[PDB]
């Protein structure tokens, strides 16, 4: 209840409020922030200092991306906090530091999750795996994957098998997890070590009194691995001459302390979404600070905030070649949630929001990191065009209806985790789980069960339908008890998942920069939606006929007739998606779950809309076996044939209120379609965006979108003369990849995918 | 579900029953086991090959009872069920063979307990960790000892340093788990592994239906475990040439493959006690069935248990000091249950009953095995006065009620663990808790929850007691008191230590030889029952009147008037003895515990009667500070002054209904007091235990005793010539130590103990 020297020092200027007592980010935000609604004429450029340290990094991203494998990795020392020396680009030139391991780019091993996926990446690439990490792995320290498939039951090995629940997190680091890194710039570690302490102790007389005996012991071990990992911060950054036991004085403390936070967190955990949170506006309370203050020029102040920015294009994660199928482009999603409006009624952008956007022009177009645009209708016009103004150069951002999950939460201060995962920034986590394969659940309804490409009795054995012809309220009967199967199947896998990740690698790094308290949803997506949609489409407003094989078995369909397809605006295929959604969202949400998280769900899928595609047979909507879904939400490739306008009244649809874990849609707009000149088309995509986020009590609206702004004539070249467009980047199911760093396969699906033409 | 040529082969001539087609050690032995009612006439002597083999023995025993030391012990081997190679004493002579490192009497290292007490270790014995060992258990497997002080309470640190509750099981392995090893032997590992695979099956129900989840969870994975142990079990068992997979076909590979199960146990867990079970019956099923097809001779016989015997002689575990002042002597308590009387009213006596107790005349007196004899006043006279003369020529042996246990359990397979805790074999299992001091529980009560040794606030901060003389009725009520906050601060310690050990060194290769669900207790211990009970009896009939320093602390006290000490059959002070009892008994009842186990109580010390006595300051009985108390629940040294039977009958008072755990009694008698010769001693000892353990509805009777038969003047001898005593073994508290062993201080407790000189 004192503030020492140290805090009111580094605090200076600032104004007071309850955050000066407690951690409170969110309050010293509201309290120090300078709305701005400027334009981006102020923004600098890039130093020679960034430009050298960028190229030299550019190097080994051509390497990576022509080899499609690692520029190199460890093979014999498992990672952890402190493990690794300081390892720098260029000592002399950076202004922000820390690498995961000792050298740019190198991968590390984080065994915590399974020495198995270790070996198949080892053996992947021609390296060898060091026998006694092999060794202390195996038999001395029991990892998340040995643990989940102890437990596992037949039924879910055959799910998993047979692709309709493929790629769950039992061999990867879970993620969906944002510390809130903020923290470490504002109080200092030592601070933070205190309020756990504090935290700790809290939780001793209910240990004593024997309420909720085995969950208070556990909190209580948690907590005290976070006191742990806090101080391990410390010698971590220490290691690169820093001493952060003290809160940031300055804004390259303010970038360098909460990266140092980030930091610990990626030498730790490998989780698939490694989020870096909503930090941009935080950062210009200390830059800010700075320049009125005559301390850094704003060309610095730029330079800041690439070094910040070039390190996040530095993530790296060791994964195997099946990580790779599920999740291309060797993604990060070091996610950064920019702009919004705050509750008060303010913008929440600032002229850091702008020097984010930014780095994309100072170091040119990259798919890390995933910086989305948390949207309103009433965001400054100068900050609307400029974003738009990005997209079309470089088609890399994303955006979020800001205006529809801020009165959900009634709270100014979530941020987005992977894709389009909102969470309370330090107060909520998802136990990420992946997405389930809607499409052939369809399938099995009519094949009793038996998958019509392993001839395998997977789901409950039934009596497949008969008939020559589809009919609606039959087939979906049968849908409906195996959606009840596929969400308790699901549940189940989740909640031994998570069960054991808690037990063998629990992120105490990232936990500590959380409440005491955090809450926790089951997020479970739902693949190939519009495939689904348009099979009941074409059954209900077509004639299906089922091409069975000698054992009764729908190994194919043929269609008579037209039926409406999802993505045109066309309430009768639109309906179904919007139903099927709500009917998988209430099924799960009456199961019971670990740690009770509550059950969510989210209309994503990643590269899953892929590998479940090669896994899926012919469907009743005409889509052809072994022919990728459509991305998350996305309409069918091309079958979107009417324009922006449709297409995004169709996905706008799809209720948020049942997929609270979030709905990607991936939208490409060939450039006249937006317009004669660049003026024109800033000013149509920015309306056009206002138009399909527009909410209101009678309309909910969309919940996200990817833009790329391109001809798919320039794709087909970047095939060709990949050389000629190292940094050509693109979204691809709901953040960015270096389109260069895809297979020829998930290439394919790209070049296929439908290019709106028109308004 | 079909016995194959394995099954049959093996079992031939044995009676069936439920046990052939389903895990039923207790029916396989009722319906074959051959009772036996006649005397010791039929024993053998030993062979060369015994003597060979165990005089070389000696020799490592003479070094570590002469250095106080580890004959030698691993820095660098992390032990488990297959890391050492076989080991022998003499390959060629030996016909039960396994050892637990691949030499004699060397320790392993048995990490995943603790890092720190293996340093400890080293470092006391002169040898060097190895540092990868030291970083592997310290950065990468949290172990046991880590995961506890990680949850403890400031509260339970300072009683822990204070002396009130010290030595709980946060450094040490837990034990008091005793797997079927028999279970090996009757069905072979493929057979058991098969059972577990459908315990396994069995969940999977639960699981799906969100049914106690996270235990469900908890259960599959442990079983998963167990299975995996099982596998290990055949793999250790091969390296010394041996098939294990199914079910022994004689007497040799019955022994052998009984003992090849205890053996993955004592090299994959080091828990305070790890006893051997109820076994010489069961294997007398398979000598029997040789004998009768003269496949083996009885000297034979003898030699196949003496080698089984001598293993367990041989069984080491790498402990500190400061455990060896809380465990004195060097002990395992391999314990095991022989005779007893089965529920048809059979006694249980066997020959090999006999043959067990004449390992002590084969290979002379030992301490372990720790032969415990179930006691019943129906047992066969010749049997009996067999068991009084080993006694009175040996000193080794401990008896326990038969007819208290048996009926109280309602069944006749149950086993002695440690001491005198007693389980139903397969199918129950306690979560140790060692001892608290209750007698610094009193002194706090009259010194306001000070510590009179520390002045140092301890138990709840309380007005000390005021007055020149001492009042009963107002002590006892302030102590009241203070045994509440015992008990909470006592069932808190325990239940964060077994949710630890349960998570960081769960039993498997043992819990794999239990059936799927465990009944499991919390044991809780009394130390200092007889100091606190004769301190108490001063109070209310003489006059205490307290010695207050400058600060009002009760440092000592004077007593005036005479007043009755426990142990001398007088109801003034024994009433209070069982009050005590019965009153902690019902205050550790009403506490929530981990996995719900039954609080019960033992009054059992250990060497915490020497170690609680150092930290515990003069008391109102007149005890001086730094004196130890009476062992378990022992009168106070030299204060039964009676003789025999009266101090038997005080004891036999204190109730097992209250006291579930076990009650020990350390029982020591001249030979003269005995008898004039050794025909009238044995008859004399054998009629004081049937007094003893008399049972009946009214009077439930005694429930242990140590037997030693010695002269005061001996044991003076042994100190100054230890050379001419290499195996003079001494019963001290529930077990046997071979007097050598002790320390100077420890001894100096056994020899100021009381000799009863008269019945
Ligand atoms: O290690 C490289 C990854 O396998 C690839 O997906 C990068 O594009
Ligand atoms: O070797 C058995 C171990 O307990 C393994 O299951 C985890 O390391
Ligand atoms: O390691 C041997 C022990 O220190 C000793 O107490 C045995 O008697
Ligand atoms: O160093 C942090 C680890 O989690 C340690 O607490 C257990 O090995
Ligand atoms: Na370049
Ligand atoms: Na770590
Ligand atoms: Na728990
Ligand atoms: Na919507
Ligand atoms: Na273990
Ligand atoms: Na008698
Ligand atoms: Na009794």
């Amino acid at each position: 209840s004192e503030l020492n020297e140290k805090l009111a020092t580094a605090w200076e200027g600032f104004t007071k409020g309850d955050w000066q007592n407690e951690v409170n980010v969110r309050d010293f935000i509201q309290k120090n922030y300078t709305p701005y609604e400027g334009d981006e004429s102020f923004l600098a450029g890039a130093t020679e200092a960034t430009t050298t340290l960028w190229d030299k990094v550019m190097e080994g991203v051509k390497l990576e991306n022509r080899t499609h494998a690692p520029v190199d990795f460890d093979t014999a020392v498992a990672s952890t906090i402190t493990s690794h020396d300081a390892g720098y680009i260029n000592k002399q030139l950076e202004k922000i530091v820390g690498l995961q391991t000792e050298a740019p780019l190198k991968r590390a091993l984080i065994p915590f999750g399974g020495i198995k996926m270790i070996e198949g990446s080892c053996k992947a690439y021609n390296r060898e795996l060091d026998p006694m990490i092999k060794k202390i792995f195996t038999e001395y320290r029991k990892t998340h994957n040995q643990g989940v498939f102890d437990v596992y039951t037949p039924d879910i090995l055959r799910c998993r098998k047979s692709g309709v629940l493929t790629g769950l997190p039992d061999a990867y680091g879970r993620g969906r997890i944002i510390g809130d890194y903020r923290r470490v710039a504002l109080y200092g570690i030592d601070y933070l070590m205190k309020d756990k302490l504090a935290q700790f102790t809290s939780l001793q007389a209910d240990l004593e009194n024997g309420v909720n005996l085995e969950q208070t012991i556990r909190l209580r071990e948690e907590i005290a691995e976070q006191h742990r990992a806090l101080g391990q911060m410390k010698e971590m950054a220490a290691k690169y001459g820093y001493d952060i036991s003290g809160p940031a004085t300055n804004a390259q403390e303010a970038i360098q302390w909460t990266y140092f936070g980030y930091l610990a967190a990626v030498k730790s955990q490998n989780g698939a979404a490694m989020s870096f949170g909503r930090t941009s506006t935080f950062l210009d309370v200390y830059i800010e600070r700075d320049l009125k203050a005559g301390k850094i020029t704003e060309q610095e102040a730029q330079e800041m905030v690439d070094h910040l920015v070039m390190k996040l294009r530095m993530v790296r994660f060791l994964r195997t070649p099946e990580y790779d199928e599920l999740f291309s482009g060797d993604p990060i999603w070091a996610t950064e949630s920019i702009g919004g409006m705050g509750l008060d009624g303010r913008t929440l952008v600032t002229k850091n929001s702008f020097r984010f956007l930014n780095t994309l022009y100072t170091m040119g177009p990259s798919p890390e990191p995933n910086m989305t645009i948390l949207w309103s209708e009433k965001l400054p016009l100068n900050f609307k065009k400029f974003a738009a103004k990005v997209s079309i150069d470089t088609s890399s951002l994303q955006y979020e209806n800001d205006d529809l999950m801020r009165p959900d939460f009634n709270n100014d201060d979530y941020a987005i985790a992977c894709c389009v995962s909102p969470m309370i920034v330090g107060k909520q986590m998802q136990f990420f789980g992946a997405r389930a394969n809607l499409a052939k659940t369809m399938l099995y309804a009519i094949n009793g069960g038996v998958d019509e490409k392993l001839k395998m009795q997977v789901g409950p054995k039934s009596e497949p339908i008969k008939g020559d012809v589809l009919n609606y309220d039959e087939v979906m009967e049968r849908m409906d008890h195996f959606m009840d199967w596929l969400a308790k199947q699901y549940i189940t896998a989740l909640n031994i998942i998570h069960y054991m990740h808690d037990k063998y690698s629990y992120e105490a790094s990232l936990m500590a920069l959380h409440d005491r308290d955090v809450i926790r949803t089951m997020a479970c997506g739902i693949a190939g939606l519009s495939v689904a949609a348009d099979s009941l489409s074409a059954i209900k407003y077509a004639k299906v006929k089922p091409i069975r094989d000698e054992d009764g078995l729908a190994i194919d369909f043929e269609i008579e007739g037209e039926y409406p397809q999802f993505g045109n605006n066309d309430p009768r295929v639109d309906d179904l998606a919007v139903d099927l959604v709500e009917r998988f969202m209430k099924k799960i949400q009456k199961l019971h779950t670990y740690r009770d998280a509550i059950p969510t769900q989210s209309v994503l899928t990643i590269t899953s809309n892929v590998v479940y595609g090669k896994k899926t047979g012919n469907t009743p909507d005409g889509r052809r076996a072994g022919a990728p879904f459509g991305p998350g939400a996305n309409p069918m490739h091309g079958r979107d044939q009417k324009g922006a306008v449709a297409s995004l009244t169709s996905v706008a649809k799809l209720p948020f209120a049942y997929a609270k874990d979030g709905i990607s849609y991936t939208f490409s707009i060939v450039p006249n379609a937006l317009g004669k000149d660049d003026e024109v088309r800033k000013t149509n995509l920015a309306g056009l965006m206002d138009g399909y986020f527009h909410h209101e009590a009678s309309i909910e609206g969309g919940q996200h979108l990817n833009v790329n702004v391109m001809n798919r004539e320039m794709l087909l070249d970047a095939m060709e003369n990949p050389e000629k467009y190292p940094q050509l980047t693109i979204r691809v199911s709901g953040y960015a990849v270096r389109f260069n760093s895809l297979t020829k396969e998930q290439q394919q699906d790209v070049i296929t995918r439908t290019f709106t033409q028109s308004m």
